[PDB]
């Protein structure tokens, strides 16, 4: 499957590409404003997902730091990434579809629209200013809108034991996207796509 990847926020991104044990395709490029990066996802990948990184810095060996999202300090992810970051989700080819969703179950960093490129579904969209309206005790000092797991590690928050509500964390995330997950338990809001669709993740989609 073939994933666009692009960049139209004013400032620069590292976009990650994982399915938490390996890269997808390079597992990570650097795109300043304006660029595309197209990738391959292997059929009957489970668990994929893209997400941006901001604020990175790396040598020449591709090792250093960025402030949302790293992924073990690699430019190249074969990791996830460390929150806060908006999740692109995706398992392709499971007996005949595809699923996509956009998660801030892992807090937010940058909005996103995550949609088909090709016929049979709907694109979905996070592209409310949450960095902007964050409560205060989600706020992430390195930009971006932690999710209250993250930040407290209750059972409640990080839905341990399959038993856990709505909060009113959860409640912010979901008033500012409404279809995106907001916590473990949320009702879903995954697309069904047909097999083997491809895709187009743009950051900033309202810029
Ligand atoms: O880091 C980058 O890689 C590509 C290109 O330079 C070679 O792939 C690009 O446009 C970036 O910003
Ligand atoms: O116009 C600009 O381009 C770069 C960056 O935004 C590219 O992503 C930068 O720092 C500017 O002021
Ligand atoms: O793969 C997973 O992703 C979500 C979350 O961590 C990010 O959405 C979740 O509950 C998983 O088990
Ligand atoms: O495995 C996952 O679990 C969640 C959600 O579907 C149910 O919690 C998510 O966002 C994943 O990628
Ligand atoms: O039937 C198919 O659809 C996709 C692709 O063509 C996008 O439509 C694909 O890989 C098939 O085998
Ligand atoms: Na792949
Ligand atoms: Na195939
Ligand atoms: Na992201
Ligand atoms: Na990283
Ligand atoms: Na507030
Ligand atoms: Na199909
Ligand atoms: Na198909
Ligand atoms: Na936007």
């Amino acid at each position: 499957a073939t994933f666009e990847i692009v960049n139209r926020c004013s400032y620069t991104v590292w976009a990650a590409a994982s399915k938490g044990d390996a890269a997808l395709d390079a597992g990570g490029r650097q795109l300043n404003s304006g660029e595309s990066w197209t990738i391959n996802v292997e059929p009957g990948t489970n668990g994929g997902k893209i997400w941006a990184r901001t604020d990175c810095y790396f040598d020449d060996s591709g090792s250093g730091i960025c402030k949302t999202g790293d992924c073990g300090g690699l430019l190249r992810c074969k990791r996830f990434g460390r929150p806060p970051t908006t999740l692109a989700e995706f398992s392709l080819n499971q007996y005949g579809k595809d699923y996509i969703d956009i998660s801030n179950i892992k807090g937010f960093n940058v909005p996103m629209n995550f949609s088909p490129t090709t016929r049979g579904c709907r694109g979905v969209r996070c592209a409310a200013d949450i960095v902007g309206q964050c409560p205060a005790k989600l706020k992430a000092p390195g930009g971006g809108c932690n999710d209250a797991c993250t930040v407290f590690q209750t059972s409640e928050y990080c839905c341990t034991t399959g038993k856990c509500g709505p909060t009113e964390y959860s409640r912010f995330f979901k008033r500012l996207c409404p279809d995106a997950f907001s916590y473990v338990l949320d009702k879903p809001t995954t697309v069904t796509c047909p097999g083997s669709s491809n895709y187009r993740v743009t950051f900033c989609p309202t810029a």
